[PDB]
């Protein structure tokens, strides 16, 4: 357990590989899968009840402007947005997008 | 083990919290810590020998233009860049920055 970050990196990649098993293409993910992959890997334990609108914001992000593919980075940007949305801080911080700025 | 991604998210946040213990401010991380935090949490097991220049690129990123603070997202952008740099693909893919594009 000297370097658990390595497996956690593996957890993000290993879990991601499992979803690619449903379709077959592991070189890319569809933003719609962000909705299904988000709840399938994080159902109530995330959208339990705190900041329910945030789930809709992630869903509304798929409806942002021109959403179509998920690169390894886009899935992480969404996961990172999910972490800041609620990683451990008790303060309800919205997405990384500014309000008036 | 139904949802290991939750702990892995905790692994990134828990390990990150441990480094904040060295200084004291957990609301931000210094890009220099990216160099020390990168090797301290991922020493040889990463810069083992494959794509050694990549470590210098991460280090050169701190020397990019105006580097000073690491937001939760910047640390993840660097971690995401590290994952794509070598998450599981055997192809040596550089950073997420394009070459001529």
């Amino acid at each position: 357990m000297a370097c658990p970050l390595e497996k956690a990196l593996d957890v993000m990649v290993s879990t991601f590989h499992k979803y690619s098993g449903k379709e077959g293409d592991k070189f890319k993910l569809n933003k719609s899968e962000l909705k299904e992959l988000l709840t399938r890997e994080l159902p109530s334990f995330l959208g339990k009840r705190t900041d329910e609108a945030a789930f809709q914001k992630l869903m509304s992000n798929l409806d942002s402007n021109r959403d179509n593919e998920v690169d390894f980075q886009e899935y992480c940007v969404f996961l990172s947005c999910i972490a800041m949305m609620c990683n451990e801080f008790f303060e309800g911080f919205p997405d990384k997008q500014p309000r008036k700025k």
